[PDB]
């Protein structure tokens, strides 16, 4: 691809983070604390999963981000509606809000409803994000890989403002404590 020209620099928000989460001070990286974070609850925190949005909107035009993901078991990545549900039990969905990818249980798989399958041959250790509001387009691209696509998704239909997602996942299985991380531009 030759998206990075559309490069933003993405920072998290804190206000939206499930309570476990650990933010680095430069809002670059998020990980899964073992215990509550001591923070106060408020109406943004996602709170059944471990959940944080970016702190930017986005309207019009074209944006292009990357994040890492070495050595985590279990993610999810993409963009939501600023609107998303926060509280309880949801599915990532576009019927929901949510255009995104995931891995779990040694599957990479669309957050379609029904999901899909992606055909991944090398595994990432680094994904790209792009968003095309006017186009109503996201796709996601290997970097690993030499930027090979993972997945679009076309005929979007955002109905507000984007703000880039990101899940963690829990760990429970002790093998996915590492952060995911926003790489250098
Ligand atoms: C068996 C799958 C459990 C699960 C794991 C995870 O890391 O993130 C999720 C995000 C979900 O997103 C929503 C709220 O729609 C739903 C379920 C999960
Ligand atoms: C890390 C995020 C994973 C996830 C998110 C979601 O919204 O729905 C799911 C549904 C799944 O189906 C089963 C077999 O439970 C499995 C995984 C997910």
């Amino acid at each position: 691809h030759h998206h990075h020209h559309h490069m933003v620099h993405i920072t998290l928000d804190r206000n939206t983070a499930n309570s476990w989460l650990i933010i680095s001070k430069d809002r670059r990286q998020v990980r899964m604390g073992d215990t509550h974070q001591n923070v106060s609850d408020n109406k943004e925190r996602f709170s059944n999963y471990p959940m944080v949005l970016g702190a930017q909107r986005f309207s019009s035009g074209k944006m292009y981000w990357e994040v890492d993901v070495t050595q985590k078991e279990a993610w999810d990545l993409g963009v939501c509606r600023d609107s998303v549900q926060r509280k309880g039990q949801f599915s990532l969905s576009p019927e929901n809000g949510f255009w995104t990818i995931w891995l779990w249980q040694d599957s990479y798989e669309a957050g379609t409803s029904p999901q899909t399958t992606l055909h991944i041959q090398v595994p990432p250790c680094q994904i790209g994000i792009f968003v095309d509001y006017e186009a109503g387009v996201v796709s996601f691209y290997n970097i690993t890989d030499h930027g090979s696509l993972i997945y679009t998704f076309s005929e979007c239909v955002f109905a507000g403002p984007l703000r880039p997602f990101f899940n963690v996942g829990f760990n429970y299985s002790g093998g996915n404590a590492a952060p995911l991380k926003l790489c250098p531009l």
